[PDB]
């Protein structure tokens, strides 16, 4: 049983692969590797222990058509998970076509492949970036979209090529998941990444002199914006639980939207707070000048049967567990 | 001067290309022959006389990163104009993948071609489809992409807006334009595939025209759209090139509504083409405008031939051309 993870290299997508290898499957990954390194895919493969040889990974870029088609005429694969992409908004406003390229194109390209090879299951990695700033929170599937950058418009973009694909044929089986700031890293400490945390992260070891807090007058307890975080262990137990909706009631959905996540959002004083209880350091402050946003998750509970398992106190345990022992990332 | 003309071989690119031609203009076509025939660069050549020795032809994809480089270090350009893209709405449906891979990376491959051997104005042919109330339709009106073909639109229409927004020295004027119809006067390049379906009745190859609609809110209760002579719509283009040399500081992104201010219902039209053809139009049976206010203001463009020239001229080249080229 065969699963291919596109970006799977990546901060997201190799906890991925991971979680995929230990519930028995073959995982086929694909990445640029401009965005991450093979230590990590290295890495994933250790932790799986004996499920470290059903991986196997192709060093090949989404837009390439040929490489592509050769790998999806070589196995059948049951779904496809989409990560790769750039998700930069402030290098996507300097560099927009840099953006719409490798996004779209990427996307477009994977669709034909798979689509002309029998392959039409597929799970969309989104950001909720769509909702834009929206005045009521918490957020549902039903809240309009905007895009706020490039970045944010190609997310969208995709979200609509998926769905005119699938009123094209029906055969197609798409669940978008769209999801807030993934923050952590495996509870082993061995693989994680290279937003807020990863700024605290940086000043708790030594390498930033102090974290600038932006924002202090907003319309919330403290003062302080609130944001929503997700595990990113739970994040990628998210995209497996869709795709088990695809393997067993594929009938019911087409096309559908879960957005994942905690369901509650947090300060970026309450989120110091329990990074300085998990880490025993304790990060100084510069104050300097949206109020809340984060995601409704009732949907995914119900449908999708998912629930995310773990707090804000064990995703910056496990975000200072993979830090502090790799402080030069890999 | 040196224009890039994409798509300059079917219908509004090679009025337009001509009509360039005929303006002192050495222009460089692209196109992959996939809609058009190469007979209508030909004799378009003709129509320019001395200036057609000034079309330089490529039968290349703009989706060919390479060939497209090519054509760009040689010729040193001025601007670029839009035309190439997938127009059909209905296999737009069926066949989506088609369309975002024609038109999104066509499109995307041009624009990185363009920054990179140092060329940053364009005229986008986008579609007033993304419109989507009101009678007239305003540029500030509300944007609605209804089909994968509107979105393809309405994707590029917001990739050049942000595109100026990362490079200041990039300028884009977007031309929202529907339902083209004629030819040129002379009756020797025009299209070649409501009103080709009409004509194909008065011509004998089709036995009725099937009006879809027989209650609407109008005078004759059929539908009611916007009609614009192609060759007004070719140098409506030229208006807008005209923009990007002559008054090309005040302006950014901006979208412009190419049309003729007015809206005829269907039996009007074919009506209308009873007359300019002599021969009826039998029926079976079974509103949209554009704000033309803002180009004939800052653009200096407004729609010279009506609907009587319409017919006219797309009389004239199907009577002489009543099996394409
Ligand atoms: N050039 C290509 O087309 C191509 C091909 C194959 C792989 N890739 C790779 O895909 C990988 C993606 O991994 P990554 O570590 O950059 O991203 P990631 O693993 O953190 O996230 C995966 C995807 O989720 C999206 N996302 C949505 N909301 C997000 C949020 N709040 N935070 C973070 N990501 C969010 C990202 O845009 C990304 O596309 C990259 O390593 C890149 O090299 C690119
Ligand atoms: N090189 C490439 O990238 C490439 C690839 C495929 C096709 N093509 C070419 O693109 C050209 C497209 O031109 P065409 O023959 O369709 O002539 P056309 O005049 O119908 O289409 C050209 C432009 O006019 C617009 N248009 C015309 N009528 C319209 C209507 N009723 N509704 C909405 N928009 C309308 C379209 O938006 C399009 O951008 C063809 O000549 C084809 O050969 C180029």
């Amino acid at each position: 049983r065969t699963i291919l993870v596109t970006g799977g290299a990546g901060y997201i997508g190799s906890h991925t692969v991971l979680q995929l290898l230990q519930q028995g499957f073959r995982v086929v990954v694909v990445d640029n590797l401009d965005n991450a390194s093979e230590a990590a895919l290295a890495r994933v493969a250790e932790l799986a222990g004996h499920d470290g040889a059903n991986l196997v990974f192709h060093k090949v870029d989404l837009r390439d058509r040929h490489a592509l088609v050769d790998i999806f005429s070589s196995h059948r694969f049951e779904a496809v998970i989409h990560f790769a992409g750039l998700k930069a908004v402030g290098e996507s406003v300097h560099k927009p076509l840099l953006y719409y390229d490798n996004n779209l194109v990427g996307t477009i390209t994977l669709l034909e492949v798979m689509a002309a090879n029998g392959c039409k299951k597929l799970v969309f990695s989104s950001s909720a970036t769509v909702y834009g700033w929206p005045k009521e929170v918490p957020c549902t599937e039903e809240f309009p979209l905007c895009a706020t950058n490039p970045y944010g418009r190609t997310k969208l973009v995709i979200e609509d090529i998926c769905r005119d694909v699938h009123r094209s044929d029906p055969d197609w089986k798409i669940i978008l998941l769209r999801y807030f700031n993934p923050v952590g890293a495996h509870p082993s400490g061995y693989i994680g990444e290279d937003n807020l945390m990863p700024y605290v992260q940086q000043v708790a070891v030594g390498r930033l002199p102090h974290l600038t807090v932006y924002g202090t007058d907003y319309s919330t307890k403290d003062g302080t914006g609130v944001r929503d975080y997700i595990h990113v262990v739970d994040l990628a137990d998210g995209h497996i639980a869709a795709l088990r909706k695809l393997y067993e009631d594929s009938d019911k959905i087409g096309c559908e939207v879960y957005n994942l996540g905690t369901g509650k959002g947090t300060s970026v004083l309450e989120m110091v707070a329990a990074f300085e209880k998990a880490s025993g350091k304790k990060i100084p402050l510069v104050f300097a000048g949206a109020e809340i946003v984060y995601a409704a998750t009732a949907k995914a509970e119900k449908e999708l049967k998912w629930k995310a398992k773990y707090g804000i106190e064990e995703m910056c345990r496990d975000l200072w567990n993979w830090a502090s022992k790799n402080p030069y990332g890999y």
